[PDB]
Parts: C-alpha cells; structure tokens; sequence
C-alpha cells in the first residue's frame, strides 16, 4: 500500500531522530524498559497488518510510537484538521470522583456538580485507560493528561476523532442517575486522505480550570483588603490563625512562563515582569507571608522563569544543569556568544551587548560572564567529544540567579504546585525547594525536565512536527527531573467535598494553617 | 569512519527530499540528463574513497551533489565560519575578459581597468571551471555564479576555503604585465572537525557591482534634469535623438523585490511601493519613456514585485503558471486562506481581512476571489491525485495583473536585464514581454522560476539548511522558466570597452539609440 509505505518510510526517519537528538533516550530504556527496536517493531506490524489503511490510521500508530517515550515533550503533530470537543471540564478527587466543574453551554441535563460515571456504557476510569500511553507508569500527571482529551478529540495530535452523539451516565448531588445524551463539536477532515487518492496517482509529466489560566480556580483566602487591577490575579487577606491572631497575607497567581501569550498582554504598554514587580514591592511592605498558586501552568521562556525568581529572593538561589547531546549547531551558538561578548568588562557594557534585560532578568556584568563561560563549556565539550549527553550544563550558563537589583521579596513563601505544571513550572519549585526558600505543596509535578526543538521535513504522511527534548535536567544532588518531577512537601490532593461544591474550603483551610505556622515560625 | 558514515546517513536524507518535495526532478532529468541514484552513487564513492575524511571534506562533497541539480534555487548551508576573502570585483566581457572594476582596498599594485589574467598561476577560466557544478551547461548565468565566488569562499558553502598568500597575474593598459602577491583576508574555522573528535567521543552515561545594489553601476544616460531623492535611484533626462531633437527620458532602478532588504530601508516609515508611485506620478507628467534597469536583481517579494508591475500598466497583464508538488503541508496552507475568508463577501470586507493592500498590491474583493479560488483549485488537485506536478497554478490564484487604481504609466518602456536577475527579477521582464508591455534589452536571465522550501534537521555532519525548489514556473506558451530563464528582444552584452573603460559608453549609446526609435513608435 502506498500510504503503508509512506508510513513505514516516515517511521524510519522519527526512529532516526531518537538516535540523533534525543537526550533523555538512556534515561528511558532504563527508568521505563524503553527499547527503540521493539517499539519501532510493533508499530510497523500495527501498519502492515490493517489493510487499505488510511492516512489517519498510520498517524494514530506514529503519534502512539511517541507516545511510548512517555515524555510530554516528545509528540508529533499532523497536518489534519478534524477534531471533536465537548463543553464540559471535569476534575478528579483523591478518592476517584470525576465531577464536572465547569459547563460552557445551554442548560443541559448537565450541571456543575455532577459527578460523571460512565461514556457509553463504560466506567469512566475505563474508558481513560483506552487514552493511556503504551507505557503509562499511573502517575497523577499522565492520568490527568488523559482526562484532558476525554473531551477533547484532534487529527492534529493523532487522536481517533468522535462524531455524532454519546451516553454520559452522571449522578445528581441528590443521588439521582440519569444517562444523558450529548453531541460532539464536530469538524470534518479537510485534508483528503492519502489511500482514496492513490491509485489515481499519475507519473510527472512535462509541458478557569485551563492550563495557562490567568486567574485560576482557587477562590480567595480571605477578607480581602487590597487587589491589584493588572495583568496577574493578586491580593492581600487577612488570616487568622488558631489563636484569634490576624496576619496578612500576600496571594498570587502565575499562570503562564511564555509571558506574551498572557490572557489581555498588550506588547505595546509596559511588560509582565515590570507589574509583576510592583506587586512584589506592595507584598513586601504590607504582608508577612506569601502564597503563589502555580498549578495548572504550562510553562514557558526560561529567561522569564528567572526574572520571577530573581525578585522572591534577597539570596542567590542555584540552580539545576542539562545534559545535552551537541551537533555543530550548539558550538555555533556557542561561538555567537563568545564574539557577541568579546569586548565586554563593565555592566554598561554588558547592557550595550546584551540589552537592559533579559526578558525580565536584570542584565550585568555577571550575565555576560555566565553567557561566555557557556559558551566556553559547550566549545570544550565538544572538543573533548562529551557530545553524546554531555556533562551537565546550565542553560546561558546561569549558574544562579542574583537578587533582582529594586525588588526582593524576603519573607516566607508557600507555592501551590499540581500534576498538570511542566517545563519551567517545573523548575520554579525546584529551585525553591533545593535551595529552602519556599514550602511547596500540592501533588508531584509533570517532570517534563528538559528544553525542546522541533523538526519539520517534507512527507506525504501528513507529520507537522515532531517535537524531541534536546536535554535531560538534573538537580543540584543528583536526581533527574524528567518523569519524576518534583514531589511537594506536604502532600495535599483535592477532595471530594473541595471539588463537589467549587470550595475548596478544606484545600483552603490546610494551606491557611501552614502559612500561619510559617508566620509564627514555630 | 564516523564522519563518513554520518555523511554518508545525512546523503540518503538528502537524497530522499529530493525524490519527495523536489517540483523540477522530472525537469531536471529530461533537459540535463540528470539522474538521482547516478548523482547520489558518486557522491558515496568520494566519500568512501576519503583517507580519513574531515567534516569540512563532507560538507564539500554533499553540496557539490546538490549543485549537479543545476538549481539557483537549490542549496546546503553548513554549520561553518571558516572562510577566505579577496577585496576585488571583477566583470567579464562578451569576448571573454576580466577587467577589474572595483578595489575594496588601498592603492595596491592593481587598478580599475587593469584585466585580470591569472588566480595561483593558472589561467582566470580554468579557476572557474574548479569552482563549475556537475552539470555545468556554459550559460552565462553559471559563469558569472561561479565569478561571484572568485574572491568570496565560505565553507558555510561548502567552498574549499583557502588562505596564505597567492598570485594575481594582471595586465596595465598600456601593455605591462605584472605578478601581484596577495593574500586572502583569512577566517579560521571555529567548529571543530569532527574527525579529530571522533576516537575519543564516549558512550552515553547516566548521573555598485553587488547583485541588490540599489543604484547599480551604469552611469546616467544623459544630463540630469530631475532627481529623486528617496530609496530609488531613479531621475530625468534629455536625450536627443538621432536629430538633435530632444526627449525627455526617464530612468529607474529596480535593485531587490524583497523591499526590506533595501538600503537605507526604514520600518517606521512610509513603505517603499509608496515612493515608488510618488516616482512613477513624475514620470507619467515628465518623460515621454522609460528605462527600467533591473539587472544584478535577487528577487524576493512576489506580492511587492506584482505591486510594481500594476503602476507601470494602464491594460491587465498575464501571469505566469506554476506546477507544484503536493502534500498535506500545501492542502493545509489551502485550506487556511479558504478559512481566512470565509467570511469575505464585499470590496470592503476584503480589506478588513486583509489590509488596504498587501505589499503594494491593491486589495479588492476580486484579490479576494482570487485567493479564494486558488485554495480551491489545490484541494481540487489533491481530490484528484495530481500531486506529483500538479497541471499549472497562479500563485496567490492571481490569473493576471490589474492596474493600480491611483497610478499607471501608459508610455512605452525599455527593461535592461541580465544572467544575475533571480526569481522576481525572471518574471518581472517575462511578464513585460509576454504581454509585449516592453523592450527587453540586455541579456537572457538565471533562470530560477519556482518558490522555494527551507529544510532543517538535526546532524552531525553540520549541516544547517537544504533548500528547495518546491515549482515550476510556466509561461503563458508553454515553455519553463527554470534553466531557460527569459531571452531578451535585443541581445546587447557589455564590450570589453563598456568594463575596461567603466564607462559603458558602447551600451548606453545602443540604449538611447533604441528608445528614440520607441519614442518615434517606429
């Protein structure tokens, strides 16, 4: 089959790419079993043993192969526009409860509150199971991902796409069960399918509860005495401790580390990192402690993560190291670095080179210092021939992060960190946690623990980009972040009660306690 | 040997684009006798056959490989600084002579005028051939690629770059001949070579004359009566013809299509397609003709270079066709513009969706329509499996030119072409002279007519990009642009005496003579 072809052609050149460029690659066939061989092995007999498969079929098979890393940076998208969606938002207790908690609708027979049981006759956690990776382990983080494309079907991503209508059997708050009928949002394939095309084939001739969500779900802490009116959600409240004893405390919101995709940024008034700034400096002055909720946060530009990091700090804080594998590619960033900087022996010069900051981060004498001696270790690496997962290095060479020069915040802090926080939001409690700036709680984090690149080749196959992690992240003692991620110190999931009723009065309750004993220091 | 197996993996790759996203294979085959496997075959030989071969060696051998596809068009960059430079321009002269035109340098023993006779003791034409491609085809075009090259080697190329002193054997014009010593403004290679890298790299372990110039290098036809003062080199003047009897004549360079490239180019600002019909209003009320120099001309912008052609015609104009090769990646681009006016019904509405005009080119509903009808004429050859070269498709769906609304020149013009006009500047006189707008005077073009793709993917071979040609362009009669590229009416190549006197008083002289005879409309 020519489609089958194409598919085992295209197949050949991803599992190439594993080879090239894939760092974590030795971190996966020991932490999971990983072998490249087999894997490739059965996904071509899932190609060859179909008959007259489609172009959609042979993209499930190579989205799963991908899938198999069980690296949220690894995937591959295709050049496919069908999809299917649900307005419905679910979210799962501790004791596994699925209960929706958000509806963008008509009033259905489906309500916020309502915990859902089954999807055509199937228990739920059955029916994620089917979404799972070939070599799913069963952490929170890979089981949310699955809930996340429950409702949520795109050709693009390699998901098989419903359409038509589906039984949602839900249990009323009352105890009242009803199976409901619903309908997906559904939009056809545009792009033609390779197999019904093919034998007319001629020869050439011539002539919210989002990732990334602004405001969050968490509803205030407190009487709130202040609020801040920009970009971020923040507030000052006032708790009182188990002895009748107010305290203010500070609350903030960050949702995103890729600054420019903020909900309402406008590129033209002053940046993120210059209001984020002046919150800091009101918390400082009028508030003994300060809550960060960072759940639910994709992550983003490294440089940014920094430049918040910098500011919550009147110490330098260390920071983790990637293992990389290098091509002539990354000694010749390398060597930009190194010219860009030649010249450079004062902070205005550093300034003139470099510019005033670095997406938020305060730009120095130190910067540059810390740029070049990256781009003196990469040379080095190179010639000594640790290319394959190079020594650790940190990225531009920041081997810490100094006090913002205006703004630190000093006192305690306590970050609010969850299953679905990845790339830099996984790093942010990493940093304060090996360095003891912060107490982090919540659940696990992703562990998506190293930086990304993207190829694009030419294909009939429909790939888009398959995207690969260049690094594997290690931390100041030794520990990989990739899968493991970073496990918070108090352990405190959602309940039933906190999720049933959009409360989260005992989450609440749980983190106003622990600030407290941080106030009092006890 | 690793630098050779890496070569050797990184050959097939490139090979393999070729026989998927290469438009002018079938082309290539027929009208060069060129032949993939035989091409590919003999490259693995040099490879092989290598005493333990440098990367750098590699590199060389993989672009001489995409050089034999005889393609302006088609191209590897590589991962490389290393490179070598000589501060002389040089021009050849039909009878086959190389006069120094211009000295980047001091007053050396080698002046303008002064014919260049040897490089390193052998002859200036047997230089060139080393540097020829396989399929060298003696086209000017070729010559004048590879002079280009002369005095410029970049191994970002894949140029053998040389360096240390060499000879330049050139004659006085008064019949001395000396040897003149010089030696080649060297960069060394900052990317080490991986050969030497090699046996030690570890197993991984866990934990002017310038083509673009914007005034060129004719000197005005006659005494300057008026003279624009904006990006443009563009002025008036009275040539008296045969009879005394003076006409006033104007004079406009076209140097690049890609607008902001240009010199002294300024964003904030008005954009360069307003000068331009700011010049031609002048010319519309002062100049009874034209004269249009477009040689030394890259292309670039196809909208802009449309934008253009529509203020120098009162009557619409045919374009050109392209033959395209299809995958997902082009039915997606489709199927977006559809989606981006889908909603488009009315003049109005075309131009909230897509700005008063797009580089220039005014926007109506008809652009609209057209874009429209191009998303639908790619769909229809998918669904109909004419994807290997597609029947002959307008870019953008633009069937043919319409005259700009504010500013037309109705009078005749004379456009001065020559074998170092690319893409744009191939369809910029194709479309003159096939709707017999204007004289074509100079000599045939390059030859590179179809759009472009860029490919990246991760090596160790350095290689940092392979170009594309993803069209073949095709000529209201049939015949191709690529290779061909477009024969002008009067063939007028400059005489030794035009470079050795830089005066180009041979040229002019037949320019002037040829308008007047336009302007009698004889």
């Amino acid at each position: 089959s020519l489609v089958c072809k194409n598919a085992l052609q295209d197949l050949s050149f991803l599992e190439h790419l594993l080879q090239v460029k894939y760092a974590p690659k030795t971190w996966k066939e020991q932490y999971l079993g990983w072998d490249l061989v087999q894997s490739s092995v059965s996904a071509q007999q899932k190609l060859r043993t179909q008959e007259n498969p489609s172009t959609s079929f042979c993209q499930q098979v190579l989205a799963d192969f991908i899938g198999g890393l069980n690296d949220f940076h690894a995937g591959v998208t295709f050049f496919a526009i069908e999809s299917a969606y649900l307005p419905y938002t679910v979210q799962k207790s501790s004791d596994g409860r699925f209960y929706f908690v958000d509806i963008m609708t008509f009033s259905s027979e489906i309500r916020v509150g309502d915990e859902l049981l089954e999807v055509d006759g199937a228990p739920v956690q059955d029916v994620l199971a089917t979404l799972y990776g070939s070599n799913h382990k069963g952490t929170a983080a890979e089981e949310s991902a699955a809930l996340r494309t429950l409702f949520s079907r795109m050709a693009s991503l390699g998901h098989k796409v419903p359409s038509g209508r589906t039984t949602l059997k839900i249990r009323r708050p009352f105890g009242t069960t009803r199976e409901v009928r619903v309908k997906w949002r559904y939009v056809p394939e545009g792009v033609g399918d390779l197999a019904t095309i093919a034998p007319s084939i001629r020869a050439p001739q011539l002539q919210g509860y989002n990732i990334g969500s602004t405001d969050g779900f968490l509803p205030v802490i407190g009487p709130v005495i202040w609020e801040s009116e920009g970009l971020f959600r923040a507030y000052i409240s006032s708790v009182t401790d188990g002895d009748g004893k107010s305290h203010k405390v500070g609350f903030l919101r960050i949702p995103t580390y890729s600054w420019q995709d903020m909900e309402d940024f406008d590129p033209s008034g002053p940046p993120p990192w210059e209001e984020f700034a002046k919150i800091i400096q009101v918390f400082s002055s009028n508030t003994e402690a300060l809550i960060i909720d960072q759940t639910n946060n994709p992550g983003g530009s490294v440089l940014y993560l920094y430049a918040l990091l910098s500011m919550l700090t009147d110490r330098p804080l260390e920071l983790p190291k990637h293992r990389m594998i290098l091509t002539q590619d990354e000694v010749v960033d390398a060597l930009d670095w190194l010219t860009l900087l030649e010249n450079v022996d004062t902070n205005v010069e550093s300034r003139l080179a470099l510019g005033d900051n670095m997406e938020g981060y305060t730009v120095d004498l130190q910067v540059a210092e810390y740029l070049k001696s990256f781009g003196r270790q990469v040379l080095n690496c190179w010639s000594k021939g640790d290319i394959e997962l190079s020594t650790p290095i940190p990225l531009f060479g920041f081997e810490k992060i100094h006090p913002h020069p205006r703004v630190q915040y000093s006192k305690p802090i306590c970050v609010l960190i969850n299953e679905q926080d990845f790339s830099c939001a996984d790093f942010f409690p990493v940093v304060l946690k090996d360095n003891d700036r912060a107490l982090i709680v919540g659940t696990r984090t992703a562990g998506a623990g190293g930086f990304v690149f993207n190829v694009q080749f030419p294909n009939r196959t429909g790939i888009k980009t398959c995207s690969l992690t260049g690094s594997l992240a290690v931390r100041e003692h030794g520990a990989f972040i990739e899968n493991i991620g970073v496990e918070p110190h108090i352990d405190l999931p959602f309940t039933a009660n906190d999720i049933r009723y959009k409360g989260y009065s005992e989450y609440l309750d749980k983190v106003k306690k622990l600030v407290c004993q941080l106030i009092n220091n006890d």
